[PDB]
């Protein structure tokens, strides 16, 4: 099992999965392969009814689409639909909660409210918003009127892209004409320019895909703003994460998804049936989380976390998974024929998103504690069903310190300058105690054993010093190997990484350090640590392509990945990807992304599935920034 | 080549183009096959990077997609996302217009101005938007704002579908939710739903296609209405079609694409520089249409029509093409390496629209006029090189009469019955004289040997007494064979048929029938129909599924055509499709698309690659329909 997975906890299920013969993701791999060299290397399309059309990567014909668009064509087409598709899927997210704080604020959703005044208020100063005499609900009604104004065009471009990046970005975006328009413009105007018989030119299609993934950054930047003004900035927290989270004797609940419109509500309620669950002989209600839902729900409340994207079936394969509360993306269907053998309740809740098999409540805002408790009431007969019943629960967890927004990280600076709190950190990349920052992001990914690429690079960027931070996937990897533990912060850490955390640690009254790597939330909070490293930049007078900052998307999967690769390239970070997208089938199309996209937006895409390849890639590319700005290195 | 097209004219360039080594799109056709039948059969996934995923319609492993997909889900998803694609396309068409509008009533492009003061006027009525007391240029102003409003969420619901379908239509669709929020809204929520571990329930995928496919239906419907504010209405016109259109001593100018904001002003201009191009030994230049764009030249200013869809590059085979001025949409790619050798100036001229190896020229409506100059003084250069060299242009064209918008045909009507212009037409299907209504819309495709199934088709549905009607490539296949030219209304059409062309033309003063065919224009202009039928079903107080109207996408091939068709389900239409789109790897969404949509609509498709079979099927649709009003057929 240890080829499929590194984590010892999904190795165990997998051993119970197999015996019970009960399929599972790797097994629907392993019945894939081999899988399709077209589709592998980009040379495919299905853009109309005269396809499917393919090109040889090597040798005769197939050389050529039937209409004539060449391998350069196809292969930047489908690359420029995986980025809208992604864009769609953080800006759909993002569009939820503006109509959530549109309702609470207009009296039709009483169980959402302003939990975060301050960021509300920062969030209006920064779109130009007044707030002076102005009363809370009022400002929040203009912000939501702002966030769902930036997906149509209008006479300003999309704010959450022109008002969170440096201004020497902003100048160098718009003079290639990359300023998103309109966050669902841009994903419908890349629909049809991909479509047959439009857009026939790599380079101009891959800029579209460029500003399509800038509308993709605003629509994660708008959901962390919202998010954090409807649920609460996160703080530090300490939590746990694996499958021994759960608890065979209490209700055992995942929130899995990644809208916490819905699973805030859940925490919440959740602990008011404590009673109602030990009516019918629980212990009480276990929330856990799943992927990103998970993430949201773990940063502002310390949820525990079950586990995360490729592994998610192993929670119910323990047999204590009385259920499974789903809102959108990343949800194997798998899960809702998986059900019908663990016992496990999977509940359906967004209108958009329903699996066949599963039990669907449709949810409303308006109505958002009753649906809770109706779920909450389906997990507690479930747990009845089962009661003496043997359930598998591995005995392994790590200990988690997360809650680490941008502003928590801001305030545990401040403990070291007050004044002036990106200073000490920045003090400490130009002495080497901080050779750089690496941001973690994306999926896990089934050709990739499970964990393998994140712990291997990050273990080797923490020996050299590198400050880490995580988010959605690679945050989960992460916490289940212990890198969010303090107490590996002397077996992970290089002398001068240790020295930095531990002063910083020490400075927050801790009497011990931060933990190795800083879990930044979700993945639509990977704007978290784009409004961190813009603060920098803004603080030392240069853009982000200046930076000792890098981002690897170690094991990514999704489209919403691939759009976040793709802006992390276009705001000027050199961009490790450890899983090929379909591109290798037009080398014109790979230089570009590898290469000459540097001379536009000085970031670049880093191809390397070796993951020790890649941590040394990686070093070179923060060394050669440290350069650039004329540190040692 | 007769088993390449049908078209003689196609097929004397067929044989060219072989002699001289130029690779075409049957050429690239065959070279393909044997295509895939995973994607044949729609049994492909490649929404995330663990794919590609594929799944064998018969036999043993894989059966399901990786992460749990079923063939179900994957073969919605596919379509889900073609009919995304093809709503971007026509309403990104549509948003062009609108912005184009706003810019002519706000000064800012002189060369556009409201030509139709009597359609604004209606529009605007239509929508709620006042006309008493208010200049034109307000008008104007509002109704290209209330048209850009509809890409977006508001108070109201996407007006051009709910102001342009009949009332009880609109209600039947709101009970099923199927009524668009916002264009581009619905869009970006197709491309989110069908994203990974996201909709897994083919019925809610299909509805959601079936709502995006109504999105698509409000931009074709708001593209005509800005057009014909622009450009004016059409009104019936006589030209020609086919290759013979084309003159040695003239410069050849092709207009190609869909949008004719520029194609407009490229017809205009261009008689303007009559002088310039006797200047180079032309006797003058020759505007000719290719495909939709052509459609609209040919439609409001008699623009001959020179070839369509799959047999486009013919057009250059012919050595006398001196220019192809393109916008976007179902323009082959291959046009820019075959002018490499015909020596034909490709010229592209929107931004999100270029080709490898084609001249760039940026239009802005703003410099018109200066643009169409200068493109038009790159042809006259083109003449000049291929002075003296030989040409083989076919002496083979036809006449076509045209223009039948749905107020032309109204006013038709109106000269023989004033004041009830619908009951001469309705009095006809009630006695028999017209058996019912055909729309013929859509594509050719290089799999069906060109335009014989719409002949096919066409011929067996007039002997029987059909009015036929048609739009985009439907209509270019039926113009090249005759199907516009009264002249032929003695060969083809029914007696009853015949009757009422001839007094509807006979009171048009024209001493003959109308056509036996009905140009209505490109495939924006399908909206037209729509509106025909719409008003019908209002005059009958009955919805369009209670009418005996059918459509046929006989040839069809672009995304834009799988979502016209879809619409025309959606609103009620028995919908014959003469190619497979990639479903019939799900048996349940065939079934869905096939049988039970009719429990929802009305409407369903009619898959039939056999054209007799075809009309046998189309007939059927229609005396179903005609006994359920209680009348003899
Ligand atoms: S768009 Fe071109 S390459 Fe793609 S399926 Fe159609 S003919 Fe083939
Ligand atoms: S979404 Fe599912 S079926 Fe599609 S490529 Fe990914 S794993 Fe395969
Ligand atoms: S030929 Fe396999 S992905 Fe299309
Ligand atoms: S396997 Fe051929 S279309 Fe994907
Ligand atoms: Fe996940
Ligand atoms: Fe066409």
């Amino acid at each position: 099992q240890n080829l499929k997975s590194t984590d010892r906890a999904v190795q165990q299920m997998l051993d119970k999965a197999k015996r019970e013969g009960i399929q599972t993701v790797w097994d629907r791999y392993e019945a894939m392969k081999p899988q399709c060299g077209f589709g592998e290397t980009g040379l495919c399309c299905r853009h109309c009814l005269q396809g499917p059309c393919r090109i040889n990567p090597f040798g005769d014909e197939p050389k050529v689409g039937i209409c004539g668009a060449t391998a350069e064509v196809i292969v930047a087409r489908g690359l420029d639909r995986s980025i809208a598709a992604g864009a769609a899927g953080h800006s759909g997210h993002a569009k939820h909660l503006a109509h959530t704080l549109k309702k609470a604020v207009q009296g039709k959703a009483a169980s959402y409210m302003i939990k975060d005044r301050t960021k509300l208020h920062s969030i209006a100063k920064r779109l130009g918003i007044p707030t002076e005499g102005q009363k809370d609900e009022d400002i929040a009604l203009e912000v939501a009127k702002a966030a769902l104004a930036d997906f149509h065009e209008k006479d300003t471009p999309v704010l959450w892209v022109t008002t969170v990046l440096p201004p020497s970005r902003v100048k160098v975006l718009s003079a290639h004409g990359l300023i998103p328009a309109g966050i669902d413009h841009e994903i419908a105007e890349i629909m049809h320019r991909t479509s047959m018989g439009c857009d026939a030119d790599a380079q101009n299609l891959l800029l579209g895909g460029l500003r399509c993934s800038l509308a993709d950054l605003a629509g994660c930047y708008m959901g962390t703003d919202l998010a954090d003004i409807l649920f609460g900035t996160p703080a530090p927290v300490v939590t746990e994460s694996n499958l021994g989270v759960l608890k065979a004797d209490a209700v055992n609940v995942a929130v899995h998804g990644h809208n916490p419109v819905l699973s805030d509500i859940i925490v919440s309620v959740s602990k008011e049936m404590e009673n109602e669950a030990r009516a019918a002989g629980a212990t009480g209600i276990n929330v856990v989380g799943i992927c990103c839902t998970g993430n949201e729900v773990l940063m502002r409340h310390g949820i525990p976390a079950c586990t995360h994207s490729v592994s998610q079936e192993m929670a119910m394969i323990t047999g204590a998974l009385d259920a499974m509360i789903l809102d959108y993306q990343c949800i194997q269907p798998s899960v809702a024929t998986i059900a019908e053998c663990t016992g496990t309740t999977v509940i359906t809740t967004m209108e958009m998103s329903k699996i066949t098999g599963a039990t669907h409540v449709n949810f409303a805002e308006e109505a958002a504690v009753e649906n809770a408790k109706q779920i909450l009431r389906l997990a507690i007969d479930t747990f009845k069903r089962r009661k003496g019943k043997p359930v598998e629960i591995p005995n392994i967890k790590t200990k988690v310190v997360a809650g680490f927004s941008t502003e928590a990280i801001i305030n545990a600076l401040s403990k070291l300058n007050a004044n002036d709190p990106l200073k000490p950190l920045i003090d400490n990349v130009v002495n080497g105690n901080i050779r750089g920052v690496c941001l973690f992001a994306g999926c896990n990914n089934v050709k990739v054993p499970q964990d393998q690429n994140f712990t291997t690079i990050a273990r080797k960027l923490l020996k050299q010093n590198v400050l880490v931070v995580a988010t959605g996937c690679g945050a989960g990897a992460l916490m289940r190997h212990g890198f969010m533990d303090p107490a590996n912060v002397d077996e992970l850490c290089g002398d001068g990484l240790k020295a930095v955390l531990t002063a910083i640690g020490e400075a927050n009254g801790l009497g011990g350090p931060l933990p190795p790597v800083l879990h930044m939330g979700s993945c639509v909070d990977n704007s978290r640590a784009v409004a961190l490293v813009a603060a920098l930049a803004n603080r030392l007078g240069v853009d982000l392509d200046r930076l000792p900052v890098v981002a690897s998307a170690a094991e990514w999967m999704h489209e919403k990945a691939v759009a976040i690769g793709t802006w992390a390239v276009t705001i000027g970070l050199p961009t490790h990807i450890g899983v090929l997208p379909p591109i290798t089938g037009s080398l014109p199309v790979t230089q570009i992304l590898t290469s000459s996209v540097k001379d536009i937006t000085g970031g670049y895409f880093i191809h390397e599935l070796d993951p020790e390849t890649a941590a040394d890639k990686l070093l070179a590319a923060i060394n050669e920034r440290r350069a650039g700005l004329g540190l040692p290195w």
